[PDB]
């Protein structure tokens, strides 16, 4: 047997802690020299840090969807890999397959059902992307514009996109400009991601909200008010768009990162002010989940690839090297160290 690398959950931060790197400990184990029928070995490229992780870390993750990860066990997440030897009928050596529950560790031996084949020419090669904008936070941003924003055909609309320059963020308002608002303004974290969205991403202004005035800026920059807001973050941020947000408008609810490492349920409540505003402007602020639109997977990121392949939809995502900085990366990413989707790179091949 040859030895390989893997992360396993070494503590818990507690329910309203902070995560840091030391919450994850890597592991020399050893790989079985032999696989079963319905089997294969994959050697993992890339794995995806994601702020919903920190959820796992606690003992309840609060809902359904997620487990909590076990102490001493190794943990999972959205990865990418090539199949090394294939016991499966499908799967042949070669293949890049992607699975939602990739275990942290270099190579495994997986059941091959739990696998899904994807095609290099979407991504232009760029494997990494299928963790991002041409996989769940591009789809996250994609449907969640399409089935809660109601951007109407021939309007001239204007978002507000809260963690603009994330995963979803950043891809959310480019999403809205393409599907017909006139104006999108982010609001991000620091400055040099404010340059990012209005340099690059092709927004029309961008707000710190760290140092800037956000209530005067969003005047500033959303004369008309706002009509979509495309949320990932939450609290005081949310707050202050809710209240320049116009009649009949739509809070498109994707996150409320703002909100961790507290004690606080989704979706959370409105304070009693903001939500008086929410109810006087008939404010729309609907539950969003992307797994209950999987009907969407295929048509979504048959669009997004054909954005990117088109030079439209422009891809940004922060890699660190080396399964032994998965820790690091999810704390990075929780404190804004990523501009766009941050990814690890497990082998750079
Ligand atoms: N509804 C769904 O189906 C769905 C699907 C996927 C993801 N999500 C959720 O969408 C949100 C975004 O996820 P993502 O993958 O795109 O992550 P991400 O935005 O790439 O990374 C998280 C970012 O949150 C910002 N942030 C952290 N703490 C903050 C705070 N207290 N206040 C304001 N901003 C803060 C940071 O940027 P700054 O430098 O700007 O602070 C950090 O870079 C999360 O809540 C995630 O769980 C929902
Ligand atoms: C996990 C995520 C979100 C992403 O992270 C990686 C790509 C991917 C795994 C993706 C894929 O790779 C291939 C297909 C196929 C594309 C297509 C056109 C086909 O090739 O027949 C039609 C059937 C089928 C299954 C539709 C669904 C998607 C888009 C599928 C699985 C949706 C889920 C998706
Ligand atoms: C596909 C699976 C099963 C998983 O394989 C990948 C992550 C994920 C797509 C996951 C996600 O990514 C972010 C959240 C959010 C986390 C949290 C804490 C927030 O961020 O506000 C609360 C709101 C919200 C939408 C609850 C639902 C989940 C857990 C959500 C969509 C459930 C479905 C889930």
């Amino acid at each position: 047997m040859m030895i390989v690398q893997r992360v396993v959950l070494n503590s818990r931060p507690g329910k309203n802690g902070n995560p840091v790197a030391e919450n994850f400990r890597m592991e020399e184990v050893y790989l079985p020299d032999n696989i079963n029928e319905g089997q294969v070995q994959v050697r993992t490229l890339y794995l995806s840090v994601d702020p919903y992780m920190r959820c796992r870390m606690n003992e309840d993750t609060g809902t359904d969807y997620i487990t909590p990860w076990q102490l001493s066990q190794v943990v999972d997440g959205g990865g990418i890999g090539i199949i090394e030897e294939s016991k499966h009928t499908n799967l042949t050596k070669g293949d890049f397959v992607t699975s939602f529950y990739w275990p942290w560790q270099t190579k495994v031996i997986l059941d091959g059902n739990s696998l899904e084949k994807v095609d290099p020419q979407l991504v232009d090669g760029h494997l990494s992307y299928f963790l991002g904008a041409i996989g769940m936070p591009g789809l996250t941003s994609l449907i969640g514009i399409q089935e809660k924003g109601h951007i109407t055909a021939g309007s001239n609309k204007t978002m507000v996109v809260s963690g603009a320059a994330g995963a979803c963020g950043s891809v959310a308002g480019q999403i809205g400009h393409f599907l017909g608002c006139s104006r999108v303004v982010g609001i991000c974290g620091t400055h040099e991601k404010c340059i990012l969205l209005t340099s690059e991403l092709g927004f029309d202004a961008a707000i710190n909200y760290k140092k800037d005035n956000v209530a005067e800026q969003l005047r500033e920059s959303c004369p008309a008010g706002v009509d979509v807001y495309f949320d990932n973050v939450g609290g005081n941020i949310s707050d202050t768009v809710i209240s320049q947000m116009n009649e009949n408008s739509h809070i498109i609810l994707c996150g409320q990162i703002s909100q961790y490492n507290k004690d606080v349920p989704y979706p959370p409540p409105l304070s009693p002010a903001i939500e008086a505003i929410q109810k006087e402007r008939n404010i729309t602020r609907e539950r969003f989940l992307v797994l209950n639109y999987k009907d969407k997977f295929e048509p979504g990121i048959l669009q997004l690839s054909q954005w990117f392949k088109e030079g439209k939809l422009k891809i940004k995502e922060t890699v660190i090297n080396g399964l032994e900085n998965m820790g690091a990366a999810f704390q990075s990413m929780m404190t804004g160290g990523n501009i766009g989707k941050q990814i690890v790179c497990i082998s750079e091949e």
